[PDB]
């Protein structure tokens, strides 16, 4: 099918810093995140989240696995999920094949990429259709990692996106604007 990505990120392109998020905790932007990668109109199928191994230890430990998902983790040196992890993968390809195998054959309704800048960088360049939802945090923050730039030879900004607000919104003194981005290619 079709990959989504999902990420917030500083006017500065950063998306983490010392293994979290660099803003402080935004409860309405991260019911945004639930929300999206959670929501399934199909009765009896999930969506999958595909994550790095890094991005997935970000997440604190009483919200793991992502409840109401299915939690895949991306990693070439582990062998087993992480504990309550739902599936580990060694690559994004190997992670999309197992869609269509037994484990998650008639399972899994959209797939939902969140996972750390390889993860994302790869997902971007992936063939088909591909929608990117970023939060633009209207901050610079200080941060270790960071999200690729969109290419805009491949990707567009939607205008608007039913679903996801327009306007600027602001929590905790701090604005940031719901963007979707689509490329056919
Ligand atoms: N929206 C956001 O703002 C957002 C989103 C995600 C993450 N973050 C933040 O970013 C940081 C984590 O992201 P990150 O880029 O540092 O790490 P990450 O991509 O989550 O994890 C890196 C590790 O994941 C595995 N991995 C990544 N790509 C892979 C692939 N194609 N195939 C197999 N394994 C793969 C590798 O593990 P092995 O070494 O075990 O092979 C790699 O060392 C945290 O600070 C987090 O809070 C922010
Ligand atoms: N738009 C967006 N915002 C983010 O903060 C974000 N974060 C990541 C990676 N980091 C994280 C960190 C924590 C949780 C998390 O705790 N999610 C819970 C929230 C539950 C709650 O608020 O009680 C979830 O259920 O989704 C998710 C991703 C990936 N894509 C993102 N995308």
């Amino acid at each position: 099918g079709s990959l989504n990505c999902i990420v917030a990120v500083s006017q500065n392109m950063g998306i983490g810093k010392n293994g979290d998020l660099p803003w402080p905790p935004l409860r309405n932007e991260f019911r945004y995140f639930q929300r999206m990668t959670t929501t399934s109109s199909v009765e009896g199928k999930q969506n999958l989240v595909i994550m790095g191994k890094k991005t997935w230890f970000s997440i604190p430990e009483k919200n793991r696995p992502l409840k109401g998902r299915i939690n895949l983790v991306l990693s070439r040196e582990l062998k087993e999920p992480p504990q309550g992890a739902h599936f580990l993968s060694r690559s994004l390809d190997d992670a999309l094949k197992l869609t269509e195998q037994p484990e998650l054959a008639n399972k899994v309704d959209m797939v939902w990429i969140v996972g750390g800048s390889s993860v994302y960088k790869e997902a971007m360049n992936h063939p088909g259709h591909l929608k990117l939802f970023v939060t633009r945090i209207m901050q610079d923050f200080e941060s270790d990692t960071f999200f690729p730039e969109i290419d805009l030879e491949k990707y567009k900004l939607l205008p608007e996106y039913p679903g996801v607000l327009s306007d600027v919104q602001e929590e905790k003194g701090i604005k940031y604007k719901f963007e979707v981005y689509e490329k056919n290619d």
